C-alpha cells in the first residue's frame, strides 16, 4: 500500500515549507512507509541529479544512520539535501571544507581540536555575560510594548553566543552579525538579494586575520584553544579556522533563533505549560522546545556501500534524508509525541541529530541559550500574547521563523 500524498511530493520542496510543515505527511510515511523513496523529477533535486532520495522518518533509523557513519558518509554529498535547482556541483564540493560535511579521518581530527572550544568548562564560563544579555533583550523588547518577536527576543542571543564564544570585540559583532545573517534563506523573496557565496568569503577572510591577530597575542577565549599546537602539533590552520568560523556563523545563528521563536509560539498555545514554566522555570523545557521546534528539519547521508535499513536495501550511492522533524515525533519512542510537555523526562529526540560522530557540538551552549532568554521573557514579559500568525521561511532544510508580531505587555 503506497501512501498518501500528493503526486510528485518532495519533502525537500522549499514551497512547502514557507507555508506549514507537512506533519500528516511526515505521520502517513511513519504509518504506512517509514523508509519511502522520495522521486526526484529531472533538474529539480535541489542540486543532486540522481533521481532522488530515501525519506527516513523514523527516530530509530535517524539514529542507525547516524551511528553508522562509517557506511553513511557526509562528505559525498554534504548534508544539506537541497540547495537551489541550479547550483553547480562544484559550489556543493566546497562544503566540505567545513567539518560538518566531513568523514573521518579527517573529520576526527578536526573535531577532536575543536572540541577545546566546546569544554563544558568553555560554555559555561559564558553563562554570567548570556544571562545578563537575555535579561536586557527581554527588557528593551518588553518596553517597545508589540513589535516583532523573532527580531527583538529570538535574534540577538543565538549571535552574541557565538561572538562570546570566539571573543569578538564589540565593534566588530555589527559585521559578523551581518555575515552571519547572509549565510541562510536565500530561496525566501524576502531574502533573495543575500549572497552567501561572498558572505562567506567575507566571514573566512575576516576570521584568518582574526586567526593571525589572535596568535600575536594569546588570550583565554577559545581562539587561542584552536590555534595552538597540542603535543601531537594539532592545531587550526588559520583558513582552517576561517572555515570553522563560517561553520558556527550557520550553526549556531538561525538553529537556536527558531527554537526560541517556536517554543514561545508553543507556549502561547499551550497556556498550561507556559504558567508551569513560570513558576517552576524547569530546565527540560530547552530539550522540548527544540524536540518541538527542529530547527533543522532534514539533513542528508550518502551510502558508501550497500546497507539493508530496517528491511529496506539502501544500494551504494544513493543518499538517505534524515527528517529530525517525523522522528521527533515518533510515537514509537515518545509517549503523546504530539503534546507539549516541558517536563519530559528522558527526552531522546534527535533535533540536535542522531547519536554518533557529528552529533551536535554546541547542544549544551543551545540548551543554555534557550533557558536563559525563556527565563528572561519570563521575568519581564509574562504576559506575552501573540498578534498575529507566524511568517515561515521559504527552506527545504530549515525549519524557520522570519517574523511573528506579539503584544509583550498582554493588554
Ligand atoms: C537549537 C539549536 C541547535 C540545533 C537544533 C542544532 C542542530 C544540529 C544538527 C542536527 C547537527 C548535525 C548532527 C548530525 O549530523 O549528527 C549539528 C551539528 C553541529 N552543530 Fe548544532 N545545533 C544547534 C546549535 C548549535 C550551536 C549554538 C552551535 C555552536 C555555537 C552548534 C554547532 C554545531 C557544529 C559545529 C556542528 C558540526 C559538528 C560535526 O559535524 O562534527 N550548533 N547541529
Ligand atoms: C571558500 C572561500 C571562498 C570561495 O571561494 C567560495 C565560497 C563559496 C560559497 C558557496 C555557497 C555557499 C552557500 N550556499 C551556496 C553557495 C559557493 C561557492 C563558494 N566559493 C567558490 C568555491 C569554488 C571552488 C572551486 N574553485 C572555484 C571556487
Ligand atoms: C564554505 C561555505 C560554507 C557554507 O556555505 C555553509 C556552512 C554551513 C553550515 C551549516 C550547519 C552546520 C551545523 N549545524 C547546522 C547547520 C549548514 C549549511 C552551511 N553552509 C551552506 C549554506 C547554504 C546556503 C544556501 N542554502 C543552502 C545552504
Ligand atoms: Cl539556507
Amino acid at each position: 500500500p503506497s501512501p498518501n500524498l500528493p503526486p510528485g511530493f518532495d519533502f525537500t520542496d522549499p514551497a512547502i515549507y514557507a507555508e506549514r510543515l507537512p506533519v500528516a505527511e511526515f505521520a502517513e510515511l511513519r504509518s504506512a512507509a517509514p523508509i519511502w523513496w522520495n522521486g526526484q523529477d529531472p533538474g529539480k533535486g535541489g542540486g543532486f541529479h540522481d533521481g532522488g532520495f530515501w525519506a527516513i522518518t523514523k527516530l530509530n533509523d535517524v539514529k542507525e544512520i547516524s551511528r553508522h557513519s562509517d557506511v553513511f558518509s557526509s562528505y559525498e554529498n554534504g548534508v544539506i539535501p537541497r540547495f537551489k535547482n541550479d547550483i553547480a556541483r562544484e559550489d556543493i564540493e566546497v562544503q566540505r571544507f567545513v567539518m560538518l560535511n566531513m568523514d573521518a579521518p579527517h573529520h576526527t581530527r578536526l573535531r577532536k581540536i575543536i572540541s577545546r572550544g566546546f569544554t563544558p568548562r568553555a560554555v559555561g564560563r559564558l553563562h554570567d555575560e548570556l544571562q545578563e544579555r537575555a535579561q536586557k533583550i527581554a527588557a528593551e523588547a518588553a518596553a517597545a510594548g508589540s513589535g516583532d518577536f523573532v527580531e527583538q527576543v529570538s535574534c540577538e542571543l543565538p549571535l552574541q553566543a557565538i561572538a562570546g564564544l570566539l571573543g569578538v570585540p564589540q565593534e566588530d559583532r555589527g559585521k559578523l552579525f551581518h555575515w552571519s545573517n547572509e549565510m541562510t534563506g536565500n530561496e525566501d523573496p524576502e531574502y533573495a538579494h543575500i549572497d552567501p557565496k561572498a558572505s562567506s568569503a567575507e566571514l573566512i577572510g575576516y576570521a584568518m586575520k582574526m586567526a593571525e591577530e589572535k596568535a600575536k597575542n594569546p588570550a583565554d577565549d577559545i581562539v587561542t584553544q584552536l590555534i595552538q599546537a597540542d603535543i601531537d602539533g594539532e592545531k587550526l590552520s588559520d583558513d582552517e579556522f576561517g572555515f570553522f568560523v563560517v561553520m558556527l556563523a550557520v550553526a549556531g545563528n538561525e538553529t537556536t533563533r527558531n527554537s526560541i521563536t517556536q517554543g514561545m509560539m508553543a507556549f502561547a498555545e499551550h497556556p498550561d505549560q507556559w504558567e508551569l514554566y513560570k513558576k517552576v522555570r524547569p530546565e527540560t523545557a530547552a530539550d522540548e522546545i527544540v524536540r518541538w521546534a527542529t530547527p533543522v528539519t532534514a539533513f542528508q547521508r550518502t551510502a558508501l556501500r550497500d546497507y539493508e535499513l530496517s528491511g529496506v536495501q539502501i544500494k551504494k550511492g544513493q543518499r538517505v534524508v534524515m527528517f529530525y522533524r517525523s522522528a521527533n515525533f515518533d510515537e514509537e519512542v515518545f509517549q503523546d509525541p504530539f503534546t507539549f510537555n516541558i517536563l519530559r523526562n528522558p527526552n531522546p529526540h534527535v533535533g540536535f541529530g542522531g547519536t554518533g560522530a557529528h552529533y551536535c557540538i554546541g547542544a549544551n551552549l543551545a540548551r543554555m541559550t534557550i533557558n536563559l532568554i525563556f527565563n528572561a521573557v519570563a521575568d519581564h514579559m509574562p504576559d506575552l500574547k501573540p498578534i498575529s500568525a507566524p511568517e515561515r521561511l521559504r527552506s527545504g532544510w530549515l525549519n524557520g521563523i522570519k517574523h511573528w508580531q506579539v503584544d509583550y505587555t498582554g493588554r
